[PDB]
């Protein structure tokens, strides 16, 4: 049921969601181990993900969480790196594209920082890196995030030092970094139908001059 549209990189809406991609990369406390050394990224395609069953499943869920919410959803958009892109756009989000082992819970995870998205492109840490070079620094290979619109409800803040339920009485959980203040927040929903990949984004990381 998935169709994808090009964006012209002449609209304003392809221009908004690649400012919002470059204007969020940060460094890593790991030197780009996982997910390489750059400063800024090549955007070489944006695409709208069109699928009319994922969208009213999405919607149906925004509203029962944000009337749980006394009519908030807490709506954001966030930045979504994972193996399993392909399957998401198609299938939707759901409990195999859970972090098990992450810091907030077994959930589905979302990032302010597109770069900390980035580094979850190739799996947890990097993984091996590209399939063609295994170089996780790779400037070469055509990297996919996706950037989506992500149903938070009623979020319990935790903060860091950097398929689960949700904390009772919560429909997120807002992970806060306190000891990076360059670091922006990663959120965790429990529920894939919490959010939906709107736009699907292609480019490389770009080596610092
Ligand atoms: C275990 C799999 C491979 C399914 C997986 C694990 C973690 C992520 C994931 N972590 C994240 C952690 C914090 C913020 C954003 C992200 C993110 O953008 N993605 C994606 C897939
Ligand atoms: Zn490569």
């Amino acid at each position: 049921g998935t169709i994808l549209i090009d964006l012209s990189p002449d609209d304003k809406e392809f221009q908004s969601v690649e400012e919002e991609m470059q204007s969020t990369v940060r460094e890593h406390r790991d030197g780009g181990h996982a997910g390489g050394i750059f400063n800024r990224y090549n955007i070489l395609k944006i695409q709208k993900v069109c699928n009319k069953k994922l969208w009213e499943r999405y919607t149906h869920r925004r509203k029962e969480v944000s009337e749980e919410n006394h009519n908030h959803a807490n709506e954001r958009m966030l930045f979504h790196g994972s193996p399993f892109v392909n399957a998401i756009i198609h299938k939707g989000f759901d409990e195999r594209h859970a972090y098990i082992g992450g810091m907030f819970g077994a959930g589905i995870y979302f990032a302010e920082n597109s770069s900390k998205s980035n580094q979850y492109v190739y799996g947890i840490g990097g993984g091996t890196g590209c399939p063609v070079h295994k170089d996780r620094s790779c400037y070469i290979c055509h990297r996919q995030l996706l950037f989506c619109r992500v149903t938070l409800g009623k979020s319990f803040l935790q903060f860091s030092a950097m398929m689960a339920h949700s904390p009772p009485g919560h429909h997120s959980v807002t992970g806060r970094p306190s000891v990076n203040g360059l670091a922006l927040a990663e959120y965790v929903i429990y529920r894939g139908e919490q959010a939906y990949p709107e736009y699907l984004i292609t480019y490389q990381i770009m080596r610092p001059e």
